[PDB]
């Protein structure tokens, strides 16, 4: 049962189909806190921003999320917590347009408040939440299927490399549909390591990564589209974490820019939120996202994630 921070993901023990009881009573008691959390930031974002029309529509989705939670009497049986994941699956779709409606109402409405780093801790405060709550909801839904290598949504012997090169493919193509090709993309280290891990916020972040990487190194030779440098991965693998160096020759982030890439919206295209989002996760995980800028040259991602609750290798 590993957790990160005040929220767990049970490792269930099937059976009479207990845990999926204990499971959803947990679930069930703990969304609502956390939605009702998520009002509050609503209820003291700037006037001006709060009264923007979108955000006033996702303001209303979770006001509804709340009460469709809470008049969801207490789960006592199976038939119960049944038609609970009907909710749960329910809230996740209607849910799932939330982080565009946010970035959209929220692009114009922020160049109006006083405070400036005040749409930011909003922003990484409700994203991560989400990200929490999407996870420890997949979760349980997950309990019920029986995949292989999986606990729920967590993957008992993950491959870093696997997971690295399904993103790759996937940004691949969207880089060579857009340029006509892509960068080739090599990965070293330990490409062998096998262990306990949660893919969900990987899946987020590296095509993240990838995207910025690969959209770089083209904007960066367009005289020799047909011929690029290479993307090099680098898997670092120890007992605190797993540690995914992504190196490009895409020329690097301007010094005029530095400062500002991290920030949500700030973007020289795709509407600026790839960076700042991925550092939120990251952090919220109990990691890191860090930059190192070769201006001439390219640019090195160190993503660094912790290990489940143990020293996995
Ligand atoms: N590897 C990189 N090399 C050079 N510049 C980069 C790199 N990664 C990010 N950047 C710059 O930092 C800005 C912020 O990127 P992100 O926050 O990922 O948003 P974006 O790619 O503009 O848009 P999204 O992610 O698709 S919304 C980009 O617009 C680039 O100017
Ligand atoms: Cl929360
Ligand atoms: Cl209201
Ligand atoms: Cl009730
Ligand atoms: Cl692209
Ligand atoms: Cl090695
Ligand atoms: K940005
Ligand atoms: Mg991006």
């Amino acid at each position: 049962v590993r957790l990160t921070p005040t929220m767990m993901l049970y490792s269930g023990r099937s059976q009479d189909g207990s845990h999926l009881l204990k499971s959803g009573r947990y679930l069930q008691q703990e969304l609502p806190v956390r939605i009702a959390h998520r009002i509050k930031g609503f209820r003291s974002l700037p006037f001006i921003i709060g009264c923007n029309p979108t955000i006033l529509h996702v303001h209303e989705l979770y006001i509804r999320a709340f009460q469709k939670l809470t008049d969801f009497p207490p789960i006592k049986d199976q038939a119960d917590e049944a038609q609970y994941c009907q909710l749960v699956r329910q809230l996740l779709d209607d849910h799932k347009d939330v982080v565009t409606l946010l970035a959209e109402g929220l692009r114009e409405s922020r160049k109006h408040i006083e405070d400036e780093k005040l749409v930011r801790y909003f922003l990484d405060k409700t994203l991560t939440s989400r990200l929490g709550i999407r996870m420890l909801a997949t979760h349980h839904l997950a309990l019920h299927e029986d995949k292989p290598d999986f606990v729920g949504i967590i993957c008992t012997r993950l491959s870093p490399k696997k997971i690295i090169e399904k993103w790759v493919d996937f940004a691949r193509r969207l880089c060579e549909h857009k340029y006509g090709n892509a960068p080739r993309v090599r990965i070293n280290g330990h490409v062998a390591a096998r262990f306990p891990f949660i893919p969900m916020p990987l899946d987020y972040i590296l095509p993240e990564l990838l995207k910025n990487a690969m959209r770089a190194t083209m904007e960066s030779h367009l005289d020799t589209p047909y011929n690029v440098p290479d993307v090099v991965i680098t898997i670092a693998n120890n007992d605190v974490d797993l540690i995914i160096r992504i190196s490009d020759r895409g020329g690097g982030i301007a010094h005029k820019d530095l400062d500002r890439v991290m920030d949500y919206h700030f973007t020289t295209a795709g509407f600026g939120f790839g960076l700042p989002t991925s550092r939120a996760y990251a952090e919220y995980l109990g990691g890191s996202l860090q930059l190192q800028s070769l201006q001439g040259i390219g640019t090195d991602v160190y993503l660094r994630l912790r290990h489940i609750d143990g020293r996995e290798e």
